[PDB]
């Protein structure tokens, strides 16, 4: 049970050791595809690719290569993409994964800028009257709205198939204080914007996956997703003393290689977990406490 490991592994001072049992007991399946000479200008990163068996393929139409992964967690019923911060090259890419895919969310976990780096393309337009036309891939996007808070903001947007002018409403949520290699300033401030996307719907099963990243797709993305799924299978089953939260993390990294990319966010899930079942086990009120301690506003 996740409380009691989660103190014997503080008073053991085992983090370390239990995220490399992790690391040493990952899958490892190829990324033929991904390390294609064609496809090398599609990567981010050398040596982050998406599984061939797990890839997002593209349904245009000459190259059908993106760096993003589905995530299909068959126990919790419920599905992600994940996918590195999109490339100069890669947003209509991404852009038409989203319309493919049938997403209603997109959750960015990382900032544009990082330690003075472009870590991900200004992929959305940041003024209403700016759209972006992505002409590769007959995709236009428009702001609609945003509500910014202190450390997160959520956009509406307006993605629109040129080919035949169908519309769809995406909702975009971007996390802009987590940096990268870290955790969240708190549980409340994690849980807070968790539950934000949750609540707009986006991880209905009536959408396709969300559509979550970070800059390489893997370590805030792999912590946020782990946190939900956990919370989604506790929830199920009203049973927090059913989830195995090692054991949900390596079925994930079936899916995606390398999700949770330090033993502190690892640290950090547990406690993001064992913090939300509070709520998912009937004490509504702790929601507002998040809300308050998150200092939103
Ligand atoms: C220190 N590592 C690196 O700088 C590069 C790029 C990057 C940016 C950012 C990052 N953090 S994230 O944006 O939250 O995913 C992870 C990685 C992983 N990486 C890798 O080379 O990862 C290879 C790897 C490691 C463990 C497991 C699978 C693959
Ligand atoms: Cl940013
Ligand atoms: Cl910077
Ligand atoms: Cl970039
Ligand atoms: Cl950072
Ligand atoms: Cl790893
Ligand atoms: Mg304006």
């Amino acid at each position: 049970e996740m409380e009691k490991e989660f103190e014997q592994i503080d008073k053991s001072g085992s983090w370390a050791a239990i995220y490399q049992d992790i690391r040493h007991e990952a899958s490892d399946f190829p990324c033929r595809v991904a390390k294609l000479p064609k496809n090398k200008n599609r990567n981010r990163y050398r040596d982050v690719s998406p599984f061939d068996h797990s890839r997002i393929k593209l349904h245009q139409e000459d190259n059908d290569y993106i760096n993003a992964s589905l995530i299909k967690m068959e126990e919790a019923q419920r599905s992600y993409i994940l996918t590195q911060g999109p490339l100069p090259n890669t947003c209509g890419h991404f852009w038409e994964m989203v319309w493919e895919q049938k997403s209603r969310g997109v959750v960015m976990l990382n900032r544009v800028m990082e330690k003075g780096s472009l870590k991900c393309a200004q992929y959305w337009p940041q003024k209403e009257e700016k759209e972006m036309i992505f002409e590769d891939t007959n995709l236009k996007l428009t702001l609609i709205s945003e509500d910014i808070k202190s450390y997160y903001t959520v956009r509406q947007l307006e993605l629109e198939n040129l080919t035949t002018q169908e519309t769809r409403e995406i909702l975009h949520f971007h996390y802009t204080t987590w940096p990268d290699f870290g955790v969240p300033e708190s549980p409340a401030s994690f849980l807070n914007f968790l539950f934000k996307v949750r609540e707009s719907g986006s991880l209905s099963p009536e959408h396709g996956p969300v559509v979550v990243h970070c800059s390489a797709g893997i370590g805030r993305s792999g912590t946020f997703c782990l946190a939900d799924t956990c919370l989604l299978l506790m929830d199920k089953r009203k049973d927090p003393s059913s989830v195995d939260i090692k054991k949900v993390l390596l079925e994930m990294r079936k899916f995606r290689m390398g999700l949770i990319q330090t033993a502190d966010q690892l640290r950090f899930s547990y406690l993001a977990v064992i913090e939300g079942a509070k709520f998912i086990m009937g004490d509504s009120s702790v929601q507002d406490q998040w809300k308050e301690l998150s200092h939103e506003d």
